[PDB]
């Protein structure tokens, strides 16, 4: 027979994998929606899922955030129900042969600051800011970059008092350690300048196809983000960003100097961006590079 | 037989002397990583090894705070073992042929301002602020600053109340006299202030490679930090920061008009040297100048 959880969600195929654990592509028959259902095992060692739809409930309603269909149990499994979107900024990346033109990383860049923007505006840092957390919404929304998984997130102040988390070191999980802050690699506790830049890191990855770090291949030992670590700290911004607009190295310096505190001028670094779209004479359409490969 | 203390670690080559204790060379035989082995003897008559593990411990958790391991009792000794971390400031400036390049010091002096606020917030003052006391970590953490030596530490209020110790004076100098504060030579009780007024000289040491009151010849010990107190006391801080960056005068100035029991600005310190390490278009990079030898 056919498979179906809570009552109304038809489960399908596996599309992906985030944190907590796997995405499945699943149809609301009593709504006819196509929906992303997110399954973790009840009872693996350190069950999640009940926080981060917490959090997706705090944030909802703000712009680019997934609505949530449906939280729940069924079986060996707690069900959490979300909108189902377009491809990640990972796929796109792929689909145009991973190669992103200028205008399309500054189109993109302004929606992805805003997103970070807002997550901290209430009192959470996202910890994993890469790519494939980074979805294009469907149809009327398809020009609109969502961001997904709050997974790693943490709160990073008092939500009444706002006083921030005091400055020590880590004692949590890490993300991707190809988009990590130097911070992160030092042991450093994570605010919300370190999720900036690693969105340094994501911009530069999409102008440069592949980070310098990236792909060391180490030996069997437990430590391959040794190399990582050290690779990117010998890296000056200089050298990263060499060969494109200042204003990317001076966007990732810029994050490196706010203290573990301060709050960032989030529209300086927009500003920065901006100014350089106007300048190369950049229209403002959501006309992105994967509309242009229809033509060649 | 070999030399074994506490049947875990096999001690080795005495790499120096902290505040009241050796420091031996070890190694977790178990684990064969190399450890800094801190002994006591049990028969002393002032006992601060108890104390001080004490404090690495509330201190435990803050960035660049060193790991104590183990604490045991050996027939003799009392002992404390420690994570070994990297070379101190003292022997990066002395293979750096005792000259530190504007961006280094500024990147230094950042990382420092940190701990010694950091252990404010814990209550205590460090009371022995030098170049020796702080040591580089080891592989990717070799580009972080640690604070270590807390055997002269001394809790400046209530661990509850917060109500700040007494004005003393007639006190004897504590910790090295040549970064003591002109206050520290004046037999005043220390708080927050003289932890950062040696810091400063310790940057300006940094900047200068000698102080104006080292290398001044004396035999009697008291002889010595009378001379020492005299040029210090003499030496105007705009003469002394001659041709370098005003904020290391502005520091010093600003550290030497604190009062006793004043809650330093460490934001403001600290917001100098990042405003002057923007000014001149330095970049954030971890390159430091023993990298480039």
């Amino acid at each position: 027979m056919e498979l179906r959880v809570g009552n109304r969600y038809r489960l399908g195929r596996k599309i992906g994998s985030g944190s907590f654990g796997d995405i499945y592509l699943g149809t609301d028959i009593a709504a006819g929606e196509e929906v992303a259902i997110k399954l973790e095992c009840v009872k693996t060692k350190h069950p999640q899922l009940h926080i981060e739809s917490k959090i997706y409930k705090m944030m909802q309603g703000g712009v680019g955030i997934p609505t949530i269909r449906w939280c729940g149990a069924e079986g060996d499994y707690n069900v959490m129900v979300m909108e189902l979107l377009g491809p990640s900024l990972e796929d796109l990346f792929n689909f145009c042969s991973r190669k992103f033109s200028l205008k399309t990383v500054l189109l993109l860049a302004d929606q992805m600051i805003s997103r970070i923007e807002y997550i901290h505006s209430k009192n959470f840092i996202h910890r994993d800011v890469k790519p494939d957390n980074f979805l294009m919404g469907l149809g009327k929304k398809g020009n609109l970059v969502y961001i997904i998984d709050f997974g790693l997130a943490k709160k990073y102040r008092d939500a009444r008092t706002h006083q921030h988390i005091p400055y020590r070191e880590n004692k949590n999980l890490t993300g991707t350690a190809r988009y990590a802050s130097i911070n992160t690699h030092l042991g450093i506790e994570q605010s919300r300048r370190d999720d900036l830049e690693s969105l340094g890191y994501v911009l530069m990855y999409f102008n440069l196809g592949s980070l310098p770090w990236q792909g060391l291949k180490a030996a069997t030992k437990r430590q391959k983000y040794e190399r990582i670590s050290e690779k990117k700290m010998s890296t000056p911004i200089e050298v990263l960003c060499k060969g494109y607009p200042s204003e990317f190295a001076t966007y990732l310096n810029f994050c490196r100097s706010l203290r573990f505190d301060d709050k960032p001028d989030y529209s300086y670094l927009r500003q920065l961006f901006r100014n350089l779209f106007h300048r190369q004479g950049f229209s403002y359409d959501y006309v992105f590079d994967w509309n242009m490969l229809k033509f060649g």
